């Protein structure tokens, strides 16, 4: 007579309830109900909860206090015809659905796995309209990841306690992430600032208009004196030279809006524009999502549904007008790549209209809403001017720009050279030398590290945040003034791992393991075979590391005296 639906949080249960008829009964497991504990060694296998030596047999256990929840689901599941696992759409979500089906038990046919990337009326109806089945491959991909992380963490760390210090930790991806910071910390430590000069000139057009120029070439070669003498010498020539205009290339340019956000880009924009850290951004993104205000916050897809594009184009026509609406929609699909960007669930809901959301949560929505609306508006137009000037053997230039049509920038908050013809004489009024110095590489920010992680194909929309968090409370790196700093212990452990766990620390291999995980999720590889391969390369590394250093083993945090 009735159906039972299960979600992972009360917040998600409340929102989805508003869209499910009387035939359905929503219930939230209130978190993960079951999971792992909080050549061979029964002692090690028990602590890990997985057995690399008996074809990866696992020992999952119902989490503390959640035993009341199981019974809550159990008895509830019997007074129902069908059971719907409406956990989030990601692999982690697929595995949580699995654990739910396992615990409650029952014929596999009593279960369905619904997928949706936003909690709205029409998204909920279609999700339960054409329900799906649990996908064991995605579940196996998720456990594969969980098993190798456990292996690395529980088997490397003990070597580190013995070789380096007690309490240390090792992380499959985390240690690779720390490597990037350590390398960046070193580049900076060895950087040598270099001196170079620049010369500016103030002139007067024939009218009397002021014109500022920068010296670009001398003898047709790029101008860049490296000291104080060279500049004065150049300055001394520029003082007697006759200045004249020799081209006014007036060219029309445009700026295009960015694509709708994906996990990584949201984090960077939120951090750079709103000063939000990765943890903060993802926690608020989640609440907006579970509140039904935005699409799933874990994605690497910039695709937008026809419906979403139709609703926003409508908003653009009504609120901005025809000159802001492109002829055809901007397209940034099918079987693969069938997800969506982070966009509001209803373009007609303004940040100021969010009910149960805090100030910064509304601000994040605004940033998301603006990016979304802008991505579907026309480009902005400018008329760029470039004045090249000649003076003796020198060449100087001045650039200028005038806005002609705001286009997409209209939905963003509210925010020029004189007239001269080729051949006009400019009067020199003043010359101004300026000394500068090459700066060192920028320090990673929480988000810009994720950015670097993404381009190296190391992270994953659903792991970036955890990766940033997990490497901070361990003494390897620290964030000071919102920037990363490598700690001495971070370098100590990093050099050790690169020396005795090369494959594990290699970027390409780490990015490759993500591909391998995708092949599992796509039934192109079998999770256990993939795990056996990983363990094989791992233990060979580990066995070598545990040996005395005189036999090539890991270096202890030594430093001995004359004796
Ligand atoms: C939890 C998790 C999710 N995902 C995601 C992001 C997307 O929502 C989806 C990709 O779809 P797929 O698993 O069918 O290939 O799963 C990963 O790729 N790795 C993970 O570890
Ligand atoms: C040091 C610092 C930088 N920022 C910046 C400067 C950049 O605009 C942005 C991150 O820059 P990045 O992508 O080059 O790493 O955030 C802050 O917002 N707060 C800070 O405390
Ligand atoms: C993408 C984009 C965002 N912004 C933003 C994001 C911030 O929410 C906003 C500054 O905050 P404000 O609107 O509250 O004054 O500016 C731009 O100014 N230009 C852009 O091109």
């Amino acid at each position: 007579g009735k159906a039972l639906v299960i979600v992972e949080s009360p917040a998600k249960a409340k929102t989805i309830n508003k869209y499910l008829g009387s035939d359905y009964v929503v219930k939230s497991s209130v978190g993960h109900i079951r999971d792992l504990p909080t050549d061979e060694r029964g002692a090690l296998v028990n602590r890990m909860g997985v057995d690399p030596w008996h074809n990866w047999e696992a020992h999952y256990e119902v989490l503390p206090g959640k035993e009341k929840v199981v019974s809550e689901l159990k008895q509830l599941a019997e007074k129902a015809d069908h059971i719907y696992l409406a956990t989030d759409l990601d692999r982690e979500g697929e595995a949580i659905a699995w654990h739910l089906r396992e615990v409650i038990g029952g014929d596999d046919a009593r279960y369905s796995r619904v997928v949706f990337n936003e909690i709205t009326k029409n998204a909920i109806r279609q999700a339960f309209n054409k329900p799906g089945e649990l996908n064991i491959d995605r579940v196996n991909a998720q456990q594969a990841r969980r098993f190798m992380d456990r292996v690395v963490g529980y088997m490397v760390s003990p070597l580190l306690w013995k070789k380096i210090a007690r309490g240390l930790s090792a992380g499959r991806v985390q240690s690779v992430a720390v490597r990037l910071v350590v390398e960046r910390e070193r580049e900076i430590k060895a950087f040598v600032p270099e001196e170079f000069w620049e010369v500016d000139a103030s002139t007067t057009t024939p009218s009397g208009e002021a014109l500022a120029l920068q010296v670009t070439h001398q003898n047709d070669k790029p101008f860049r004196p490296v000291n104080k003498e060279q500049t004065q010498a150049a300055v001394s020539l520029l003082e007697k030279a006759r200045y004249s205009v020799l081209e006014r290339e007036d060219k029309p340019t445009t700026s295009k809006p960015g694509a709708p956000f994906i996990t990584s880009t949201l984090q960077q924009a939120a951090s750079t524009r709103l000063g939000f850290g990765v943890k903060k951004t993802m926690m608020m993104a989640q609440r907006l999502y579970e509140a039904g205000y935005i699409t799933y916050m874990r994605t690497d897809s910039t695709n937008l549904s026809q419906d979403a594009v139709n609703m926003v184009r409508g908003y653009i026509s009504d609120n901005f007008g025809k000159k802001y609406l492109p002829e055809s929609p901007n397209q940034y699909e099918n079987s693969q790549e069938a997800h969506e960007a982070i966009r509001p669930s209803d373009v007609n809901v303004m940040a100021e209209s969010l009910k149960d959301m805090e100030a910064d949560a509304q601000k994040l929505y605004q940033l998301i809403w603006r990016q979304f609306v802008a991505c579907q508006m026309t480009p902005a137009k400018y008329d760029s001017t470039t004045l090249t000037v000649g003076a003796g053997d020198f060449r100087l230039k001045a650039r200028g720009r005038i806005l002609r049509f705001d286009g997409w920038t209209k939905v963003m908050p509210a925010l020029i050279l004189p007239a001269v013809n080729k051949g006009d004489a400019l009067t020199l009024v003043e010359l101004t030398p300026a000394q500068h110095f090459t700066k060192p590489p920028a320090r990673f920010s929480e988000a810009s590290l994720v950015k670097e992680l993404e381009k190296r194909g190391i992270g994953r929309p659903s792991t970036y945040a955890s990766i940033i968090s997990t490497i901070q409370d361990r003494g390897y790196v620290r964030v000071e003034n919102r920037r990363f700093y490598a700690e001495k212990m971070g370098e100590i452990v990093t050099d050790r791992l690169e020396e005795n766990f090369r494959e594990l620390m290699n970027y390409d291999f780490t990015a490759q393991m993500e591909n391998s995980l995708d092949q599992v999720a796509n039934h192109e590889a079998e999770w256990k075979a993939v795990l056996d391969h990983f363990f094989s390369d791992f233990t060979q590394q580990l066995d070598k590391a545990e040996k005395d250093p005189e036999e090539g083993g890991m270096r202890p945090n030594q430093m001995v005296l004359t004796s």
